[PDB]
């Protein structure tokens, strides 16, 4: 005899991990967390990674599996698929990637070969980049590079751009030298999900997100395209079996809850509410005699810079981390301290958003953090930062008990 499975919890199987995994959860709700790609995804999204759909191994793609008995695994999936396309407006989806890396290489699996050339942002690979003078991109920049390298792809798609990616200038230019657009909104997907910000999903020939940050679901990744007889089949067999096994079920039953939210009127009001929590804090800190990059947001993040006051983005990482908030030292345009130093810190408002701040609040965080780099890190401002940060994240918790 062995045992069999019963209802029998973390807690009075295993202790050790409880305890760890309680710590986490009190210290995530004890925490203002402004790293842009954070966020809380619902109750719903995790009861599905929770499900017995782990236990079903997918070989393949519905319809067309290896191993027979998915009739039910197949509705889920396609499920995924059909509420991924309705909510992009795309004719291709691909639901089985794990994760946004697992997504984006297999867009390069399916499109590119040995040596081709690439035109990207910081195989043969050229670079393009931001006008420091606008703190946005240099679309002429970007123009000459494709005419000059003449790539088979050019790739858009930004981890701290705080102004709306012309997708149609990009389109354009990867049609005169006859390039694929390949467009990765990981970032803003979730402005664009609720219609708060324009989409690239019809105009480039393919487009990946990850599920997470502000689409607001379970960690993983998406590729959508237009209608592409020829690129359809390359993204299919790219995914799987070029770069994976099977699926997770779970994870892709989780994509659907999460596609289904993304959908919803109360999701477009809590991403508007997104944009306008960015925007207030982008007013305080200019206010407060700081600079922003671009001179501010039209989306969910910006780049505080910290030139003026003369601190590094690693230390006021540090100092604002020890006051309970958690931002991400990053480079500026032209930055003159090294990568590793930074002149500037990311902030993005998605996760204290979730948890119901609202321009108030983060208005009032700004200030505080303003205090914080100000002082130079000073121990009584932080210790008062601290106490401040924890008691408005008591009243406001990201999930109700």
């Amino acid at each position: 005899h062995h045992h069999m499975f019963a209802n029998i919890s973390i807690s009075e199987f295993d202790p050790e991990l409880a305890q760890a995994i309680a710590s986490e959860d009190e210290r995530q709700e004890a925490h203002i967390e402004l790293i842009a790609s954070e966020n809380y995804c619902s109750p719903a999204v995790m009861e599905a990674q929770g499900s017995k759909l782990t236990n079903k191994y997918a070989e393949g793609y519905p319809g067309k599996r290896y191993y027979g008995g998915c009739e039910f695994v197949d509705v889920i999936e396609q499920m995924a698929i059909d509420r991924a396309k309705e909510l992009f407006g795309a004719d291709y989806a691909n639901v089985q990637p794990h994760a946004g890396s697992q997504a984006n290489s297999a867009v390069y699996l399916a499109l590119l070969n040995p040596g081709d050339t690439v035109l990207g942002m910081s195989y043969n690979a050229v670079q393009y980049g931001l006008n420091a003078e606008t703190g946005e991109i240099d679309y002429e920049e970007v123009e000459r590079l494709a005419l000059e390298h003449k790539p088979r792809m050019i790739v858009a798609g930004f981890s701290a751009y705080s102004r709306v990616v012309d997708w149609q200038r990009f389109r354009d230019i990867a049609d005169k030298v006859g390039a694929y657009l390949f467009v990765d909104m990981a970032h803003v997907a979730g402005l664009v999900a609720a219609g708060v910000y324009p989409n690239p999903v019809q105009i480039a020939d393919v487009t990946t997100t990850t599920t997470h940050k502000t689409l607001r679901g379970p960690r993983s990744g998406l590729i959508l395209a237009k209608a592409n007889e020829e690129i359809e089949k390359k993204l299919q067999s790219a995914v799987f079996p070029g770069n994976q096994g099977g699926p997770l079920m779970h994870a892709i039953a989780a994509k659907a809850i999460c596609f289904k939210e993304a959908m919803s009127d109360d999701f477009k009001a809590y991403q508007q509410q997104v944009v306008k929590n960015a925007q207030a804090m982008a007013e305080v800190f200019i206010a407060r005699g700081y600079d922003v990059v671009s001179g501010g947001t039209d989306n969910h993040l910006f780049l505080l810079s910290l030139i003026k006051q003369d601190v590094t983005g690693k230390d006021a990482d540090a100092w604002l981390g020890a006051a309970h908030i958690t931002v991400n030292k990053n480079s500026v345009p032209n930055d003159p301290r090294s990568p590793f130093v930074t002149s500037g810190i990311r902030i993005g408002t998605p996760a204290v958003t979730t948890r119901g701040f609202g321009e108030a609040e983060v208005r009032e965080l700004a200030g505080w953090i303003a205090d914080v780099i100000d002082s130079k890190g000073d121990e009584k401002v932080i210790a008062d930062v601290k106490a401040k940060v924890e008691a408005v994240c008591a009243k406001f918790p990201v999930y109700a008990k």
